[PDB]
């Protein structure tokens, strides 16, 4: 079957984990656990087409920069994900996009731009800045909150769409 | 605020009310109740933005095949729809797709491709053959069903942000 593999990269703390654990366990995860690196695979049916997800959840920090080249390389299509309520996670995504392109030989990649942490209130990231940033990248813009499951399957299934018009 | 003028377009009997008032009313509309022309408002909030979405609910017939350039000159995006075990529906997209190009004087209008009825097991249609299709035309492809809810937001947010993207 298809196969699509999708990477999770982010600041550290925007809910990179949070979000793959909502789409794959379905429940939100509310404890202090930094991810090394960590892969799920799942069999689903997006839009009557059977397919695996094979998706690779991503560590924040900067240990390595040079080994997110590795995973970056493999990966069909990345979300991008930055906390609402963290402007320098927003800042942040500049930097992984451009790596992105970088070790892809490529100014269009399989991109989603995902503003997670939605249900907060305190909000620091205007949407519309967001709107902005990801419209000069050509890429779709999504909110979402792993803590409702508002957006999750809609930034996961969008990226797998996204993919197939490459 | 924004705007969005969405129209919902496709042959007689493959759900485009049913879609429509799934996601506006929501619940399943299972009786005989062919559309001359409805119109619907709601004011929603999509990925942080505030925006009203105003969509016209259109018939399938054919009276008045020109009545149709009058709402194709005014959306500003599409969805078209067919029924995944009504073949003729899925080859009559061709002709509304045709004929918005032509009225908009554009290679590009947003628009999503939309396979309903998904839970019904009488496939005609390939999954596979739909896709091929979005694909020529570059443009989404969604499976939904108005029944259980399956894909109605993903189609209707999805061509918002086709629009916020053209
Ligand atoms: N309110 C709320 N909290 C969230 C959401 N997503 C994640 N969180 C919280 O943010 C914190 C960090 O989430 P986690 O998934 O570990 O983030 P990470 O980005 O994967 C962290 P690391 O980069 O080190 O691997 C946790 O307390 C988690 O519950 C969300 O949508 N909203
Ligand atoms: N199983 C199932 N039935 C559906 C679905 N969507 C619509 N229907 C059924 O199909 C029939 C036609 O739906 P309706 O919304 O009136 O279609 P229409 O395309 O708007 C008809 P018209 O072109 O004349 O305006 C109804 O019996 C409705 O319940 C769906 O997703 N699945
Ligand atoms: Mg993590
Ligand atoms: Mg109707």
């Amino acid at each position: 079957m298809t196969e699509y593999k999708l990477v999770v990269v982010g600041a550290g703390g925007v809910g990179k984990s949070a979000l793959t654990i909502q789409l794959i366990q379905n429940h939100f995860v509310d404890e202090y656990d930094p991810t090394i690196e960590d892969s799920y695979r799942k069999q689903v049916v997006i839009d009557g087409e059977t397919c695996l997800l094979d998706i690779l959840d991503t560590a924040g920090q900067e240990e390595y920069s040079a080994m997110r080249d590795q995973y970056m390389r493999t990966g069909e299509g990345f979300l991008c994900v930055f906390a609402i309520n963290n402007t320098k996670s927003f800042e942040d995504i500049h930097q992984y996009r451009e790596q992105i392109k970088r070790v892809k030989d490529s100014d269009d990649v399989p991109m989603v731009l995902v503003g997670n942490k939605c249900d907060l209130a305190a909000r620091t990231v205007e949407s519309r800045q967001a709107q902005d940033l990801a419209r000069s990248y050509g890429i779709p813009y999504i909110e979402t909150s792993a803590k409702t499951r508002q957006g999750v399957e809609d930034a996961f299934y969008t990226l797998v769409r996204e993919i197939r018009q490459h």
